[PDB]
C-alpha cells in the first residue's frame, strides 16, 4: 500500500524502561501505531473509499494489482476515532468508540521511531508490564503479545509497500490471518468474502503467518500465556488452505501451530489464583504486574506483583509434569492429558526458541471474538463438555457469554490499560525505574 495524508499520521508517545544487569533502568521514548486494517482506504486522488462496510470497490479494486495502484492507507485520529490515548508510561484502549462511525477495539505496535517497529530479542531477557483488567468482562481480551514481524513492516521486501511501519503494515501471527486487507505490499481483494456476522470484516485469498508469543491473553476473569511455533520463523504469505488456522479444510494444514502450548492457571486446577475481589490471590479489580522470563534453554518462568507482593506462577501437576515453569515436559504433558499434537508437530520449544532468538514486535490490543466468543479463554470449550473432560474448563464465564453484539452493546465503555513496560536481562527489571 501507499499512504495518503488527509489525516496526517502522528503516533501517540509512550515511555518505557530499558534495564541493565548492573542494576539500573533508563527511560526510552517510544510511540504506538495502529494496525493498517483499522485505517480508511481510499482513492489516492479523492475521498472515495476502496473498502467500505465489508467489501471492496468493484470499480477501483477489480484485482489485487489495480487496487494497490488506485488506493492508499490514511492516518488515524487515535483518541477521537479509536479511543487510544497515552500518558507517560500508560496506554489505554477503549472498547467501543463512537465518532461518525462505530469503532470496535484496536491493535497497536510499539515503535522505535517514526518508520520502525521496536524489535525485542526476548531469549535470555525478561519482559515486565503493569495492567488494569478491571474493566474487562467475560468475552473481552486485552492482549499483550509478540510476533515475528519485520521492523520496517515489509518496505524492503515489497516495492509496492511504501506506507511501511509508519502505517502499521506487515502484521502476521500464528493464525496465518486472512482478514488482512494488505499483505506483502498488495491488497487482499482476490478471493475476498464479507463476514457473515461482522459488518466490517471479511476473508481474503491470502494470509500472513509468523511465530507468536502470547504473553497475556486476559480479562478480569481469566488469563493465559501461549507459545505458537511456525516452520518458517518470520513473516510469510500463505494462500487459502495453505494458511491453515480457522479458515481452511485443515486447521493444521499451514506452517504455524494455531493452538499453542498454553498455561492458564485456572484450566490447570487453581481456581482461586486470579479473579475479581479479595478472595483471589491476584485481585483483578486492581492493577497487577506481570513478569515473563525467557530462560536461555527455551523454558519460560512467570511471576506477578500486586501491592508489593511477588507471587510465583502456581505449581501445576499434569501427567508426569510437576512445577511452575513452562518447559518441554510441561508442553508434552499438556498434549498427553488435553490432546492434540499441533505444538509438537511444528517443532515445539526448540522451534519457538528460533523466534525468541531474533527480533519480535510488541503488540497491545483489545478485542471481542466473532469466531468463538472468547470461550476458549474464560469458559468451557468446546461447549458440549463439562469439567469431566480434562482441559475443557478454562474459566468460570457462562458458555453463553462473549457474544460480540451483546458485549459491544452492554459494555461499550470497557477498556484496558497497559503501563510501565520494562525490558532487560533476567533479574534486571525489578531495578529502580529511570
Ligand atoms: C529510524 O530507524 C531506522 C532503522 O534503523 C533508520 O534507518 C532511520 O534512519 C531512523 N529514522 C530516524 C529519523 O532516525
Ligand atoms: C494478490 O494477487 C496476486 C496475483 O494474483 C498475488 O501474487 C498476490 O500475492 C496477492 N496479494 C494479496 C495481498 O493477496
Ligand atoms: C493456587 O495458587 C496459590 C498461590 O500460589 C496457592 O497458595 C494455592 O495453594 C494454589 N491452589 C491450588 C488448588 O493448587
Amino acid at each position: 500500500q501507499s499512504a495518503c495524508t488527509l489525516q496526517p499520521e502522528t503516533h501517540p508517545p509512550l515511555t518505557w524502561q530499558k534495564c541493565s544487569s548492573g542494576g539500573t533502568c533508563t527511560q526510552q521514548t517510544g510511540s504506538v501505531v495502529i494496525d493498517a486494517n483499522w485505517r480508511w482506504i481510499h482513492a489516492t486522488n479523492s475521498s472515495t473509499s476502496c473498502y467500505d462496510g465489508n467489501t471492496w470497490s468493484s470499480t477501483l479494486c477489480p484485482d489485487n494489482e489495480t487496487c494497490t495502484k488506485n488506493c492508499c492507507l490514511d492516518g488515524a485520529a487515535y483518541a477521537s476515532t479509536y479511543g487510544v490515548t497515552t500518558s507517560g508510561d500508560s496506554l489505554t484502549i477503549g472498547f467501543v468508540t463512537q465518532s461518525a462511525q462505530k469503532n470496535v477495539g484496536a491493535r497497536l505496535y510499539l515503535m522505535a521511531n517514526d518508520t520502525t517497529y521496536q524489535e525485542f530479542t526476548l531469549l535470555g531477557n525478561e519482559f515486565s508490564f503493569d495492567v488494569d483488567v478491571s474493566q474487562l468482562p467475560c468475552g473481552l481480551n486485552g492482549a499483550l503479545y509478540f510476533v515475528s514481524m519485520d521492523a520496517d513492516g515489509g518496505v524492503s521486501k515489497y516495492p509496492t509497500n511504501t506506507a511501511g511501519a509508519k502505517y502499521g503494515t506487515g502484521y502476521c501471527d500464528s493464525q496465518c490471518p486472512r482478514d488482512l486487507k494488505f499483505i506483502n505490499g498488495q491488497a487482499n481483494v482476490e478471493g475476498w468474502e464479507p463476514s457473515t456476522n461482522n459488518a466490517n470484516t471479511g476473508i481474503g485469498g491470502h494470509g500472513s503467518c509468523c511465530s507468536e508469543m502470547d504473553i497475556w491473553e486476559a480479562n478480569s476473569i481469566s488469563e493465559a500465556l501461549t507459545l505458537h511455533p511456525c516452520t518458517t520463523v518470520g513473516q510469510e504469505i500463505c494462500e487459502g488452505d495453505g494458511c491453515g488456522g480457522t479458515y481452511s479444510k485443515n486447521r493444521y494444514g499451514g506452517p504455524c501451530d494455531p493452538d499453542g502450548c498454553d498455561w492458564n492457571p485456572y484450566r490447570l486446577g487453581n481456581t482461586s489464583f486470579y479473579g475479581p475481589g479479595p478472595s483471589f490471590t491476584l485481585d483483578t479489580t486492581k492493577k497487577l504486574t506481570v513478569v515473563t522470563q525467557f530462560k536461555p534453554s527455551g523454558a519460560i518462568n512467570r511471576y506477578y506483583v500486586q501491592n508489593g507482593v511477588t507471587f510465583q506462577q502456581p505449581n501445576a501437576e499434569l501427567g508426569s509434569y510437576s512445577g511452575n515453569e513452562l518447559n518441554d515436559d510441561y508442553c508434552y504433558a499438556e498434549e498427553a492429558e488435553f490432546g492434540g499434537s499441533s505444538f509438537s508437530d511444528k517443532g515445539g520449544l526448540t522451534q519457538f526458541k528460533k523466534a525468541t532468538s531474533g527480533g519480535m514486535v510488541l503488540v497491545m490490543s483489545l478485542w471481542d471474538d466473532y469466531y468463538a466468543n472468547m470461550l476458549w479463554l474464560d469458559s468451557t470449550y468446546p461447549t458440549n463438555e463439562t469439567s469431566s473432560t480434562p482441559g475443557a474448563v478454562r474459566g468460570s464465564c457462562s458458555t453463553s457469554s462473549g457474544d460480540p453484539a451483546q458485549v459491544e452493546s452492554q459494555f461499550p465503555n470497557a477498556k484496558v490499560t497497559f503501563s510501565n513496560i520494562k525490558f532487560g536481562p533476567i533479574g534486571s527489571t525489578g531495578n529502580p525505574s529511570g
